[PDB]
């Protein structure tokens, strides 16, 4: 990748690598519970600390794709820096969500969803440029300067 | 993103944005179930509609990646319009599947497959340009005006 | 896609197409168990052969995203080949893992963590160029 382009994406790469790392921790806190006992042959059903964890993780796993989607499409189709930061904030809400899904009873982060607004915004940033592009395509050109 | 390039991808972006929205609906019809499922937290096995819902949705979740894969690779390596439409059609089959899952509790429908030929095609388009490239790489530069004596 | 660029990604595309195919196989060996025994909703402890399969598969399904992530970012921020080969190696570990999660009466191979170093490496490749870029940005 030519140093130039690499610039207009760096942040997105960064934030992505971050989520990639955090993504591992989530998948790590799940290994622990699998370990805490019978886990020998990674059984999915140890209850409690394992069920609450696998759930919390298997919830953020279903988000990642759809998140990354907006994350990049928004940052490319328009802005980047804003998209890049929004994506960072997501990483935090994700943390707070995953964490809040710990246990100790009580309706623990019952929500399957979470980011919402964050991806909603990222989606708009994408639906933004996606449209503004269609302009620069018609009225962006046109501008016939028949300088006869 | 230079207005030019943005063009040869717009549809892909569009279709993707679509799937992204629909994707939310899927994860929303799942939130309703855990809600109506009067209880505290959120668990993998509850009730009938919830069980059926989470399954349906958690089936399309395993799809998206492998689908987005071909969607783009097909749209980049071989014509963006045909790729974009394929993915579009795919979004529809998805709807019909997700909807048909648990809505009828009938003996047609279930499965963890959904659109097969839709991604197969997308795959081919990728395996298409991917090969035709090796021609442009190898032969695409071969001309015998060098036999010119 | 201009022939030039297509070059600096073909490997990634290829390997990606592979994992996409293998990805189908995994989801296929899951179809085999489901259709025989019953289950319109596959969320409860299924027949062993089926429970083992869906778990194995629904285990690589959580990987793919985070994998593809490093696969590309590493193959882009850091040169093509190695990143590509890395991902290729991963596809193999995947196979062995998924396969090792098959059997019957065998000590099944757990730790949903599969290919720790593989993606660790790919991650570094990314964190690599990601930094080296900041240099060329300042000290160029
Ligand atoms: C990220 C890294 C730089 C490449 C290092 C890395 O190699 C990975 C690590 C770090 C750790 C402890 C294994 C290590 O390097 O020592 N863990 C555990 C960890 C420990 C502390 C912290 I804070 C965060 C994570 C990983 C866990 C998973 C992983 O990929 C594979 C993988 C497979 C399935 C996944 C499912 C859901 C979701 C993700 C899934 N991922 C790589 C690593
Ligand atoms: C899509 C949008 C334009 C960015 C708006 C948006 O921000 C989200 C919406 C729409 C919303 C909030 C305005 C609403 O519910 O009314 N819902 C609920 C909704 C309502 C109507 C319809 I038709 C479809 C979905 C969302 C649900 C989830 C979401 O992200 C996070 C998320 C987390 C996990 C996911 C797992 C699988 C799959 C996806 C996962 N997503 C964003 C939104
Ligand atoms: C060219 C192509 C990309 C392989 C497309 C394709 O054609 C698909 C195939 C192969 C096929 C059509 C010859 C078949 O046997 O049915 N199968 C079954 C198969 C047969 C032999 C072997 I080895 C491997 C898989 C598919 C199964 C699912 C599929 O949708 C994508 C998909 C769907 C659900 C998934 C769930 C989890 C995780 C990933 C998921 N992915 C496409 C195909």
């Amino acid at each position: 990748m030519d140093q130039e382009t690499v610039g207009n994406v760096v942040l997105l790469a960064i934030v992505t690598l971050i989520s990639v790392v955090q993504n591992g921790f989530f998948a790590h806190k799940v290994e622990h519970e699998s370990r805490t006992q019978n886990g020998r042959s990674f059984q999915r059903t140890g209850t409690l600390a394992f069920e609450r964890v696998y759930t919390a993780n298997q919830n953020c796993v279903d988000a990642y794709p759809t998140f990354l989607a907006v994350l990049w499409s928004a940052g490319l189709l328009c802005s980047q820096v804003p998209a890049a930061f929004a994506g960072l904030m997501y990483l935090f809400v994700r943390q707070k969500y995953f964490v809040g899904y710990l246990g100790e009873r009580t309706q623990s982060t019952p929500g399957y969803i979470f980011g919402k607004r964050i991806i909603l915004f990222l989606f708009l940033m994408s639906v933004a440029g996606i449209f503004n592009y269609y302009l620069i395509f018609f009225f962006g050109s046109d501008f016939e300067n028949y300088i006869a």
